[PDB]
């Protein structure tokens, strides 16, 4: 017919060696992002935006992913790039919640894995950006031309995961600091928890 021109739809026509590839690295994703699911779902986010913020960066970053498959809602490249810019004003929300909350934190090495962990995350979502313009490619393989997309994809979706991971670590450790604050100063501390850790 009149296939779509678009960078979504090509991805989704690439070879299907490199199809597979990318399925298997997705997967690897995806299992990092089960992680996320399974921490974020004991919680009530009400008055705790670091999991709602973790929430949207998950979502964001399936988007982008998914367009590595061809699919979901970003069509062209600047929608990917678009999407990582997201990712990072979320990823710095984020972290002005985690390091507020590790200003609370009292044992010092208990604020210690939050910081290290907030690193990551900037780290990772800079990385995403970095690898965001994703677009499959012209290639020449012994004078036959070749259209490629898998190291574009790969790029990304580790990215990807490198920061999902960070993430979850980063939800779980203040977490951690909110209750060493609790376990500390006790329900009645004049100064409030920063996040509420509500089990729904």
């Amino acid at each position: 017919l009149i296939a779509g021109q678009s960078a979504r739809a090509i991805m989704a026509q690439l070879p299907q060696e490199e199809k597979a590839k990318i399925a298997e690295q997705v997967e690897i994703f995806h299992q990092e992002k089960s992680k996320l699911d399974a921490e974020v779902a004991k919680w009530d986010d009400s008055g705790n935006d670091i999991i709602v913020l973790a929430k949207q960066m998950c979502m964001i970053m399936m988007e982008m992913t998914d367009f590595t498959r061809g699919k979901g809602p970003l069509k062209n490249t600047s929608d990917v790039i678009n999407a990582a810019k997201k990712i990072a004003e979320a990823g710095s929300r984020m972290d002005k919640l985690a390091r507020a909350v590790a200003d609370q934190c009292p044992d010092s090495a208990c604020k210690q894995d939050l910081l290290a962990y907030l690193q990551r995350i900037a780290l990772y979502c800079h990385q995403l950006n970095i690898c965001s313009k994703v677009k499959a490619e012209v290639q020449n393989l012994g004078g036959e031309l070749i259209v490629s997309g898998l190291d574009s994809a790969t790029s990304l979706i580790q990215a990807a995961k490198n920061l999902m991971n960070a993430v979850v670590l980063t939800v779980k450790a203040s977490y951690v600091a909110s209750t060493k604050y609790q376990k500390v100063y006790g329900t009645a501390a004049v100064n409030s928890p920063v996040v509420s850790w509500k089990m729904k």
